[PDB]
């Protein structure tokens, strides 16, 4: 019985090493990963790989894991797949956590925009729950924390952490998490998975998918949203990809949008975090 060595980077940036049979399904190398974080609340996560375009694919937990990184390396980092509308509905604490870290890389890469106030607020969250009460010995007019809290670290974001944190005192680490997530979820793009395409007209868009349906981005001004309801099905052909959409309220006809991606693994890539999105809305 022949063994593959995974590699799996954790949301603290650490590094998980562990083998499985070479003709393992995903879940197995997931099994593992969620045993050694000691998480039970496992369906929200998933793993991703990079294949040579160097883009993100999720690893199909019920697929053979050699027929997805094909010809790659067995490296893949451990992810939120499915953000929780509400995580103060998650049954454990460490779930939460994990949730945090992944939030704390999508502020810090700029997937999840943050006002200045938001960045400090959430920041502040993170330094309560990691080192507890502010301590001015660990603390100067200059101090430059070790903590990612932005895409563009400023001294004065640098400060107004400080400020809020002094702000925490006695706040404990669930606390501080759970604020933290009751900010973050109220982020406009939140658990928001963005592909580029171009609409039916060959104008560049972007398509949101994330638990209440899918976003258009057109322009600030140009911004559609289909509520899951209202779609019925959701199909890929070549590089093309079509939701077919609710007649109106006394209308005949469903509707069908179609969008331009990039290559036909891009549709395809879209197309399966819909479904996979469309199934946890109703499970909601
Ligand atoms: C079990 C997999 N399924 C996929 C949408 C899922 C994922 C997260 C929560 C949940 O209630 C269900």
């Amino acid at each position: 019985p022949k063994s593959m060595q995974c590699k799996v980077i954790l949301l603290d940036g650490s590094e998980y090493t562990c083998d499985v049979e070479k003709r393992s399904r995903g879940q197995v190398l997931f099994d593992k990963v969620c045993e050694h974080l000691n998480l039970l609340e496992k369906d929200y996560f998933g793993l991703t790989y990079r294949d040579a375009e160097n883009q993100k694919n999720w690893l199909d937990p019920a697929k053979e894991i050699k027929k997805q990184v094909r010809s790659g390396a067995w490296h893949f980092s451990f992810n939120v797949k499915f953000y929780p509308p509400d995580p103060a509905q998650l049954s454990e604490d460490i779930t939460r956590y994990y949730l945090c870290l992944q939030l704390r890389d999508d502020i810090v890469s700029g997937r999840l925009p943050c006002s200045f106030v938001t960045l400090a607020l959430l920041g502040s969250y993170t330094v309560q729950s990691e080192l507890g009460d502010y301590d001015p010995d660990e603390c100067g007019s200059d101090y430059i924390s070790e903590f990612r809290f932005a895409p563009n670290h400023t001294k004065e974001l640098e400060d107004k952490v400080i400020e809020l944190h002094k702000s925490h005192r006695g706040m404990t680490p669930a606390e501080a998490e759970m604020h933290f997530l009751e900010n973050a979820k109220k982020l406009s793009m939140y658990g928001v998975d963005l592909h580029h395409a171009k609409d039916s007209e060959g104008v560049e868009i972007m398509l949101g998918v994330c638990a209440s349906g899918l976003l258009i981005y057109r322009d600030r001004l140009r911004i559609n949203r289909f509520a899951w309801p209202k779609v019925l099905k959701i199909s890929y052909k070549r590089n093309n990809f079509y939701i077919k959409i609710r007649p109106g309220e006394f209308e005949q006809f469903e509707s069908t949008i179609g969008f331009k991606l990039p290559n036909h693994r891009a549709a395809k890539r879209l197309w399966k975090v819909c479904v996979e999105h469309h199934t946890f809305f109703r499970l909601l």
